[PDB]
Order: structure tokens, then sequence, then C-alpha cells
């Protein structure tokens, strides 16, 4: 009876089927069963990394054992699992813990060979009673008799660490390597699943789902391994469509959500503005409802689309099938991106190449998308254009990495980035560039001034742009799938064409030139395109005046006089950005705060003949 | 050899009817071991200092299943004393940690890739 209150079964629940069908790996099942019946020294420990079924492998010889496939020697053993728990639970006398544990030894050894026990989480029998080693090696002279068999389940690196410590423990165990399968018997695995799913939530699954959440989550989600990685989809893509059976969708709760906000931040403030974008929220607000009803007039399963959108919505990577929610902001993408950027067209085109060939799939799934490296001279605007493709990409500007390789004169400072070996100062932080992609790993990433960078930087990154892993100082590899990297230079500022690629090669290796993409030349600027500059330059400056609400009127004239004395092309469009202050940013600093000029109305601006007046 | 030829191609493709994959090898890159310090990763730590009970990165990824293919690309940018460490590697079979286990090496295929000349005669 000491069995009794210490211990469950698990061959009972298995008769009334309160387990799950455990599919696939006889291997494993019949290296238990050889193991199990030998004549001296007979417990296996099932060891794999954590997730790949080391407990369902024991429920499946449960369901063997009352169904009846096993041989002549385990006939009707009725598998009991103990705990370590409930049973060092109240025993602050000295031989308290002792005498129970020995009770139940003896019930076990008292029955005829029957009882199969299973301790599942087996490093705790080290440390068990802490006077002094007196228990957890207690039971080391009746392992060797072979008189409980003993099945356990313990991971692979909690193992090195208490159980290879103890050494004369180790050998009374026998071993059983569970690795992980592969996609092309996951998809096998899954599809007896879906039965249970069905139950728990009132839904039906398509197989185009099981087939998708195999194949899709083994490019996005890398920290886990391959059985447990793939149900946590299906799960949560029922859990996604069950949310929904209430009688609205989602987007109609958030925008009533939403709207009721901005109504109550609105009638507080008796803005107007807000009272515009609520009157717009409306609208749309309105649509979809009727939109709803033309719907109900005329969804009850989960298919391949809502995977992709859990996927999407954890480790924030989009990977959908653009359903043309930015389908209209991607062919929008060259002219929006030519709102910042003026000319060298033919080189953003070249990037807005390597994300449209990728949001499709047609690009190779494990390199980085774009890796590739423009220059030219300096002032053309190489850094200002990549800080604007991450302001849509994102609605950010800080959320890309910018490392700037002009720090790096020296050979040692490479660690700064990939962290300290184990062993010396900092092992905990790890490396820089690593531990910021870990989290969100979407972003984009920079490496100003590539140039002044010692020659030792450059044999880092190559493999960073051929095979996307980097490895840090504890082991963790990270990875570059679906990143975008960015380098740029000045090498060759006004040489040539032909000259500025031959200082390139002169500075690299041939084996890293072959790693990159397509190298990008940055031509100059033009006098005739310079205006368009100053109009977005004023507008920038005209838009930082809401502080104080004041704006500009300005003439063309005086429009086309700053563009006239954007000279010098060997400074490019730098010096025009100092003109903009040196005419009007001081004078009307000395017009601001001499009184006079109180918010409100604007000011005007004028020539007069040489400078301009205001 | 020159670049670009299918050097690293092929020892991902003998690691490929061995294995029924292509991902179960040791793919460690020692492009990144300038300095004469970072042996410790793959060696382990002597014990009393920081990181003691981690193993070595080379070491214990090969005592779980002692049958996998190791590679090491670009060999060239090691400092000279990691081949001291791959000295005993080859001919032996084994070396230690800081827990004081000999990993034997004696039926692995070991591959060393390099890019040295690249169009000698
Ligand atoms: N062959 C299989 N047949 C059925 N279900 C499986 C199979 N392999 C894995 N699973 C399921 O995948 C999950 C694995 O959970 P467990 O194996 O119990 O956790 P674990 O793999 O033992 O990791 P730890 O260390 O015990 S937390 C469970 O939901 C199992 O039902
Ligand atoms: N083509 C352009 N279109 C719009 N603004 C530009 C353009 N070129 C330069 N500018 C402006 O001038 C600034 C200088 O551009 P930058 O990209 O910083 O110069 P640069 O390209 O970094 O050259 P180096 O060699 O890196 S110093 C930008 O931040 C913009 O304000
Ligand atoms: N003979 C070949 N047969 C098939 N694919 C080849 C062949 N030669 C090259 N390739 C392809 O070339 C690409 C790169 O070859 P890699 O071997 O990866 O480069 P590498 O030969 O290692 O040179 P380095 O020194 O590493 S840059 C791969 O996509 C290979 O498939």
């Amino acid at each position: 009876q000491a069995l009794q209150k210490y211990s469950t079964d698990l061959t009972a629940r298995a008769r009334e089927g309160k387990l799950d069908p455990v599919i696939g790996r006889d291997n494993e099942i019949r290296r238990v069963v050889q193991v199990l019946s030998r004549r001296t020294k007979n417990n296996p420990v099932l060891i794999g990394e954590p997730g790949v079924g080391k407990t369902a492998i024991v429920e499946g010889l449960a369901q063997r054992i009352v169904a009846g496939d096993v041989p002549e020697s385990l006939r009707d053993k009725t598998i009991v699992a103990l705990d370590l728990g409930s049973m060092v639970a109240g025993s602050k006398y000295r031989g308290e813990f002792e005498e129970r544990l020995k009770a139940v030894l003896d019930d076990i050894k008292n029955s005829a060979g029957q009882i199969i026990t299973f301790i599942d989480e087996l490093h705790t029998i080290v440390g068990a009673g802490a006077t002094a080693m007196d228990a957890g090696n207690m039971i080391k002279p009746m392992l060797a008799r072979g008189e409980l068999r003993l099945v356990g389940a313990t991971t692979l690196d909690e193992y090195r660490k208490h159980i290879e410590k103890d050494a004369a423990l180790e050998r009374r165990f026998q071993q059983v390597y569970v690795g992980e399968p592969s996609v092309e018997d996951t998809i096998g695995i899954l599809r007896g699943l879906k039965d249970r799913y069905e139950v728990h939530h009132g839904v039906r699954i398509t197989d185009s789902a099981l087939v998708a959440a195999a194949t899709l989550s083994d490019r996005y989600i890398t920290a886990r391994f391959l059985p447990d990685k793939a149900i946590d989809l299906v799960d949560e893509a029922a859990s996604r469509l069950r949310m929904e059976i209430d009688s609205r969708p989602v987007e109609i709760d958030e925008v009533e959500r939403l709207v009721r906000r901005l109504e109550i931040e609105e009638m507080a403030l008796s803005l107007a503005k807000l009272r515009s974008e609520l009157a717009d929220q409306k609208e749309k607000l309105a649509e979809l409802t009727t939109r709803w009803q033309n719907e109900k007039n005329a969804k009850e399963e989960v298919g391949p689309d809502d995977i992709a959108d859990v996927v999407s919505a954890w480790t924030g990577i989009p990977a959908g099938r653009l359903l043309e929610g930015e389908t209209a902001k991607l062919l929008r993408m060259e002219d929006e991106l030519g709102k910042r950027v003026i000319g060298q067209k033919a080189a953003v085109t070249a990037v807005s190449d390597a994300v449209r060939r990728s949001r499709a799939g047609v690009s190779d799934p494990n390199r980085p998308t774009g890796a590739f490296m423009f220059l030219g001279p300096t002032g053309v605007g190489k850094t200002e254009l990549a800080k604007a493709l991450a302001d849509f990409l994102f609605d950010d500007e800080r959320a890309m990495v910018r490392i700037d390789m002009s720090e790096y004169g020296e050979k040692h400072t490479v660690a700064r980035l990939i962290g300290a070996p184990p062993g010396y100062v900092g092992y905990e932080a790890g490396g820089q560039l690593t531990e910021a992609v870990r989290r969100r790993p979407y972003t984009v990433v920079l490496f100003d001034e590539i140039e002044k960078a010692h020659p030792d930087v450059f044999d880092v990154l190559l493999q960073v742009l051929d095979e996307g892993r980097l490895t840090d100082g504890h082991g963790r590899t990270v990875d570059f799938r679906n990143t975008i990297l960015i380098l740029t230079s000045n090498l060759g500022s006004g040489g040539s064409a032909e000259q500025v690629l031959a200082a390139v090669r002169a500075t690299f290796k041939p084996e890293f030139i072959n790693r990159l993409d397509d190298v990008l030349i940055f031509e100059g600027l033009n006098p005739e395109e310079l205006v368009r500059i100053v109009d977005i330059q004023l507008a920038q400056l005209g838009k930082r005046l809401a502080q104080r609400r004041l704006q500009l009127q300005v003439s063309l004239p005086a429009k086309r006089w700053l563009a006239q004395r954007g000279f010098d092309p060997v400074y490019g469009a730098r010096p025009l950005r100092r003109l903009v202050q040196q005419a009007i940013g001081d004078q009307l600093a000395k017009m601001l705060l001499a009184g006079q000029v109180h918010d409100g109305d604007t000011v005007p601006v004028n020539v007069s003949p040489d400078a301009d007046s205001l």
C-alpha cells in the first residue's frame, strides 16, 4: 500500500485512453524492450536534446503493453510512475525519510517481478537527503542485481553536470540516444494528432496547414527542435480561429476600441485634428461593418494562411502571401523611396529589387537577402539612403543596427562584436553584434566607413555573407538568414569609373569580392537636380517650426538663388545645409528672441540683391 | 586551390549519404581565431574559473555521437597556436578538457579547407 500513496499509475490511465497516440520511432521502442528484458543491469535512460519526445516513448510503451504487441517476457507488467517530490514531503526528523524510501523499495522488491518503475527527471536522485552523502546512493546495491527496472528520461546537458559527476552510478544505467527527426517524418507525426485538437476546439484543420507548418516553421523559429516546434503553430492557430467565433472578427474590435479611445480624449479636451481622424476612422469602421454584414449574408476552418500569420506575429519577420495589405505599397516602393533620395535611380532600383525578389519567394532560402556594398564620392547620400529604407519597412529610424568600423583600428577590437572566450572577464554579455540580433531578427544592419578598419575584421564577416550563421562565446548559433546587410565606403571619390574598381580590388581579397552581391557605384550630382533638394530641406525646416507654429512663405528667386550657390562638386550636397542656416537660420534667430515675432503668422522671405532679408 | 571551385560543396555532399541529412556535421569556422586565447572556446576552461561546467564547443559535440564529419573553414587566418591544439588530434585521436576526459577522434573524417596562393602554376 506504500506505492499507492507515493506513486500514481500509468497502465490504469492507459486502459481508459488518456494518452495521445504515439506514432513512429519503432527503433527506440525495440531498443528499450531489448535493454529492459536482459538478466542483470537492466534500466534504460532516455537521453536527447529537449523537446524531441522522451516521455511520448514511454507512453507508447504503455500503449503497447496495454495492447499486447510486447513479447512473452514483459507480459502484463503494469508500469508505475514514482515520485521524488512526494517522498521528501515532510521529513524534518532524523530517520523519517529513510524508512519511507526503504518501505517503498521493499514493496517493489516484495512483489513477483511485476512492477516496472518509471522515474522522470532522474537527476534529482543525487541530492536527495541533505544531511555526508547517505541518500540517493542507497539503491546502489539494488540496481546491480537488477531488481527494479527503472525507466528514466533526462536531458542531454543536465546529465554531464550531475550524473557524470558521480560515475559509480553511471555504469548501472544503459543509454538510449533519441535524436530529433526530420520534416519527412514530422509531417506523419502531425497527421495523427489531428483528432484531439478537433475535440478541444470544435473546428476543422486542412492537411495543407500541416504540410505548411512543418515546412515553414523550420526556416523562422530556430530555437526549438522539430516535433515540439511545429505543434504550437497548429494549436495557436486553432485558438486564433476560435477567438473569432464571437460575433465579430478582429479589425472591427480594434477599430471600435480605437475610436472609443479617440472619442474619450477628444471629448475630454472639449483639438480638432483628432476630430478629422475620428471621422475617417468612423468611415473605415463603417465600411468594414457593412462588409462584415455582406459576408454574413453570403469562415470556420484554418488554412495555410493563418499559420503564416502566427509566424508573422511572433518573431515578427512577416512571411505571409502578401494578401494585398502592402502590395500597393510594394508596387509604389520606388516612387515612395524617391521622395527623400533624389536621383541615383540605377542603384535605388537595385535595392528595391533585392526586396521584391524576396517577398515573393524566388531567392535562395539559406543566404542573407541583401548583402551588397555601394560606394562613390562623399556627399551623394549613401548614408541617407540607408536610413530611408528602414523608415517605411519598420516605421522606425532606430530599429536598425548601426555599427561603425572606423573604431576598429587595431586587430584585437574584433572581440567587442563576438564576445570574450569562456573563462575571461566579460562572459555574461556575449557579443554585441550577436545579442542585438537574437531578439527581433528582422532589422537592417549598417557598416559605416569600411575603409579605416584593420584588414582582419574582413575575415570575420567572410562567413556572415555566404552562410548566414555566426557563433558567439557561449555557443548559441544565431543566424543572419533574413536581415539586410549594407556596406559603405569612400574609395576613389572622383577618380574615374574604372580607377574606382582598381582600388576596390587592390584593397580586398579575391575571396571577399566574390561573396558580395552587385557592387554599386553612386554618381555625382547635377546643378539641375539641386533645386529639388532645396525643396525638401525647406520643407523639413518648415516642419520643425511646429514648436511655435510659424511657417515660411518662400519666393521662387530665393529658391533658385540657393540652388545657384550650391557650388564645388568635390563636397556634394553637404554645404547647402550650412548655406540654409547662414542665410535663413541666424537671421531668424536674431529676429526671434528680440520679441516681435510672437507665434502665429509666418514671415515672408525675399531676396535683396546679394543677401536675402526677411 | 583557387576560389569558387566546389571545395565546400564537396565537404557537404559526402556528409549527405552517410547521414541522410546535411546539418548533422560539426561545422566550426576558424576564421575568427586571430589571437592566442580563443583556444578556450573549443577546449574548455581549467577548474576554478568562470565558465567551468560548459566544456568546449569542439569537445562536447563529438562525445555524444562519435561519428560526425568535421569541417575547418579557412585555416589560414588562425594564429599558429591553434595548429598546436590540432597537432594531437591528428595521429593520436585524443585531446582533453577541464573535466579530465580523453575524447577519441578515431573514426571521424577530418576535412581542411584553404585558399593559399590561388593560381599557383
Ligand atoms: N512520436 C510522437 N508521437 C506522439 N506525440 C509526440 C511524438 N513525439 C513528440 N510528441 C509530442 O510532442 C510533445 C513532447 O513532449 P515531451 O516529450 O513530454 O517533452 P520532452 O520531449 O520530454 O521534453 P522534456 O525534457 O521532458 S520538458 C508532446 O506534446 C508529445 O505528445
Ligand atoms: N541625394 C540626396 N537627397 C536628399 N538629401 C541629400 C542627398 N544627398 C545628401 N543629402 C543631404 O545631405 C546629407 C548628407 O548625406 P550623407 O549620406 O550623410 O553624406 P554621405 O553619403 O554619408 O557621404 P559620406 O562619404 O558618408 S560623409 C543627408 O543627410 C541629407 O540631409
Ligand atoms: N563543380 C561544381 N558542381 C556543382 N556546384 C558547384 C561546382 N563548383 C561550384 N559550385 C557551386 O559554387 C557555389 C560556391 O562554391 P563553394 O565551394 O561554396 O565556394 P568555395 O569553393 O568553398 O570557395 P571559397 O574559398 O570557400 S570562397 C555553390 O553554390 C556550389 O554549388
